[PDB]
């Protein structure tokens, strides 16, 4: 039939991936603010499709996987976690690779986490002096690492993380680049920096395992079974694999988090109106309860509300993508077989249509106004369909955890003017600015 609009300034040989790259947000935006709901650019060779707006993103997260498949559009993974691991392995092997940490996700070892995440946030605080000043998002980077490295692989894998373990997580992330989608292996000295700290990582990982086999004492645990894990079909996994799958399992519990949990605390002391409401209900369950339980937080709507408005405006993942592995249409225009189409929560989430008034941070979300399951194809920052956040329940309540402690026993206060605090929209993977200050002191 007809096809979707093609932005034009396309450089030879580059498409638009000099604008898109500068910023990735600004440049989807613009995208739909022109072409509206489906709108083709270029990066590179590859033709991509922004899809934004409720019946666009239905299409996006409803499409089966013979038709939109995330292994071709997520190459940018391979070097990071390593070839035949997530989206470079088969499907049968992906799956069992997914399937290996939701005993992680359970209802029963949750009860558990609170314990832990505790534990992990005093342990942090307990090194600092009654009153300072803190860089929030470098501690809360460092902090997400011992809280979901404890949490979903145990306490074994959490006692090894050091600061070579830290460099290699940034060297790792530091992979993710907007070049990176379309070619993923190039002479770069970002590249090659992170294929150092993989193979150094996996030389780390495959000594613990060696010494654990020695000791032959440490048992019981998910990282163990890792060790011990194998394929339905009999193959062992492999040192490479376990490594692989302790890196998404990182990227998934700290690099998704570490932005949002910043943010959260940012926007409240932004609106003190939302931190009185959020301290109120915070120190209304540390009088109910004695300490932070996990049923305590799942009864938290103030805080939950305050997450989910910071995820509208602060979606930290900004550019789903699929491969098109067969024609399929979106409001009647034709996205061909070997295009590439894409989600953008960043700019779905700001559609006035969708959110009215959209840049105001208002947390009336688990009110009458529902405006998060008003339509699931809407807000979407654990995006949706079959391929939506499966941990998104450990996510919020990761983060819940960790503020409520914070927030239980330091007064925190901007140590800059409250609109210097911003999103570095230069990152695919986008939390706020370089330097993010804060200021605390004890209750
Ligand atoms: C606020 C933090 C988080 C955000 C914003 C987030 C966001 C997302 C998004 C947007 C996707 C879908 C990507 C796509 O459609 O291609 C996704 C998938 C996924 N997330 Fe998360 N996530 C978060 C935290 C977590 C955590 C903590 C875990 C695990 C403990 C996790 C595990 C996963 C898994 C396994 C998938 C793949 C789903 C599948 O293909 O079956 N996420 N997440
Ligand atoms: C322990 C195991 C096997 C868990 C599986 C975790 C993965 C499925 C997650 C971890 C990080 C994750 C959320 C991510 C993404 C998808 C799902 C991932 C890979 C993607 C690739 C989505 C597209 C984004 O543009 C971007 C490239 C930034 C992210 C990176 C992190």
């Amino acid at each position: 039939s007809n096809t979707p609009p093609v932005k034009p300034g396309g450089l030879p040989l580059l498409g638009h991936i000099l604008e898109f790259g500068k910023n990735p947000h600004a440049f989807l935006m613009a995208l739909r603010h022109e072409f509206g709901d489906v709108a083709e650019f270029r990066m590179f060779h590859q033709r991509m499709v922004l899809l934004t707006g409720s019946q666009a993103s239905e299409a996006f997260y409803r499409a089966p996987d013979e038709v939109l498949d995330q292994g071709p559009a997520y190459r940018i993974m391979t070097p990071i976690f390593g070839r035949g691991v997530v989206f470079d392995a088969r499907i049968e092997r992906k799956n069992q690779q997914l399937q290996m940490l939701m005993p992680a996700l359970r209802d029963k070892p949750m009860r558990t986490y609170s314990e832990i995440i505790v534990a992990e946030v005093e342990a942090m605080l307990r090194d600092w002096k009654d009153a300072g000043t803190i860089d929030l998002l470098e501690l809360t980077k460092e902090l997400t690492i011992y809280t979901s490295s404890h949490c979903l692989l145990g306490a074994e894998f959490r006692h090894e993380l050091n600061t070579e373990f830290a460099g290699i997580y940034r060297d790792l992330e530091m992979g993710i680049q907007p070049i990176a989608y379309v070619f993923p292996n190039l002479p770069l000295p970002v590249f090659k920096r992170r294929d150092q700290a993989r193979v150094r990582l996996q030389e780390l990982v495959t000594q613990i395992m060696e010494r654990r086999a020695r000791s032959q004492e440490r048992s019981t645990n998910v990282f163990q079974m890792l060790i011990d894990a194998s394929y339905d079909d009999g193959s062992k996994l492999t040192p490479h694999e376990i490594t692989g799958m302790l890196i998404a399992t990182i990227f998934a519990g700290h690099h998704t988090s570490s932005g949002t949990t910043a943010w959260v605390l940012i926007e409240l002391l932004r609106r003190p109106e939302y931190l009185r409401r959020v301290r109120a209900e915070i120190d209304a369950l540390f009088e109910t309860h004695g300490r932070v339980t996990f049923e305590s937080l799942r009864q938290m709507p103030q805080l939950e509300n305050v997450i989910k408005e910071v995820l509208r405006l602060h979606p930290p993942l900004i550019l789903l993508m699929r491969k098109v592995m067969k024609d399929f249409e979106v409001q009647g225009m034709r996205i061909e077989a070997g295009k590439f189409v894409c989600a953008a929560p960043s700019v779905t989430h700001r559609i006035p249509e969708l959110f009215p008034n959209p840049e105001l941070f208002d947390p009336d979300r688990y009110t009458p106004e529902r405006a998060e399951d008003k339509d699931l194809y809407g807000w979407q920052a654990f995006g949706g369909g079959r391929h939506k956040c499966s941990g998104n329940a450990f996510a919020m309540f990761q983060i819940k955890a960790i503020v409520c402690v914070l927030l239980r026993n330091y007064e925190f206060e901007l140590a800059a003017a409250p609109e210097s605090y911003r999103d570095d929209y230069r990152k695919m993977v986008v939390e706020p600015a370089s330097p993010c200050l804060i200021r605390y002191r004890r209750r």
